[PDB]
């Protein structure tokens, strides 16, 4: 089964992945983290990638083109987070999953206001040694737990980023109703509720 999250940042995707991935057994393959780590071993993809991530802009398309076919598994069960972000993006995977004998299965949309992803991105913080996510509210970290913010997780990024996703992602959602695979998820939810409705849209 192959499946797309798609929303605004800070809807929950990473969350819902990654809980979906070990329960349910998925690869995850999330754009944000694996550019998030070239950008920290400087590759050249990093070096390129890093202006345009810190500015809440989207990296070129060409660029996370080859990041997904560098990434991408022979068949079976992933998850595909964060991408795609733009049509030529979409475009893109339909090629690339029918050369494998794939499709998209389901695209969940990760619906929720944006005042409820600005509270969930601003306290938004991560363990940089285990890449674990914390939220100063909702997941505080544990004592003795170093974390940090992500440098685009501050307030006039976060603010980019979500003129960004409706300017360019947005479009994706009827891209995607028109092939009959969207499925809507209420992500304004605490993180139990938001799952089990992933659960219950993929059986
Ligand atoms: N599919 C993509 N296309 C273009 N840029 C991307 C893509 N995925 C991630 N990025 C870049 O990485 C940044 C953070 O990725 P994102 O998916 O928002 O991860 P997170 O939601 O964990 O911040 C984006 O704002 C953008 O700069
Ligand atoms: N359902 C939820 N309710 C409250 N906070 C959440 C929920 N899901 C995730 N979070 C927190 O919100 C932030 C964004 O979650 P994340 O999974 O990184 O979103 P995305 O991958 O869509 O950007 C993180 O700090 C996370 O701890």
């Amino acid at each position: 089964m192959i499946l797309v999250f798609l929303g605004p940042p800070g809807a929950g995707k990473g969350t819902q992945a990654k809980r979906l991935a070990k329960e349910k057994g998925f690869v995850h393959i999330s754009t944000g983290d694996i550019l998030r780590e070239a950008v920290q071993k400087g590759t050249p993809l990093g070096k390129k990638a890093k202006e345009y991530m810190e500015r809440g802009e989207l990296v070129p398309d060409d660029l996370i083109i080859a990041l997904i076919e560098e990434v991408f598994p022979k068949h079976g069960n992933v998850i595909f987070d964060g991408f795609p972000r733009t049509v030529k993006q979409a475009e893109a995977l339909d090629e690339m999953l029918e050369k494998k004998g794939l499709k998209v299965d389901h695209v969940l949309l990760f619906e929720v206001p944006d005042e409820v992803v600005i509270e969930r991105l601003s306290g938004r913080r991560i363990n940089p040694e285990t890449g674990e996510v914390y939220h100063v509210k909702y997941n505080p970290p544990p004592p003795g737990v170093k974390v940090i913010q992500r440098e685009d997780d501050k307030p006039e990024v976060i603010k980019k980023r979500l003129e960004v996703y409706r300017e360019q992602t947005a479009p994706l959602i009827e891209y995607y109703k028109k092939k009959g695979i969207l499925r809507i998820i209420d992500a304004s939810k605490p993180v139990e509720e938001v799952y089990r409705q992933v659960l219950e849209v993929i059986g």
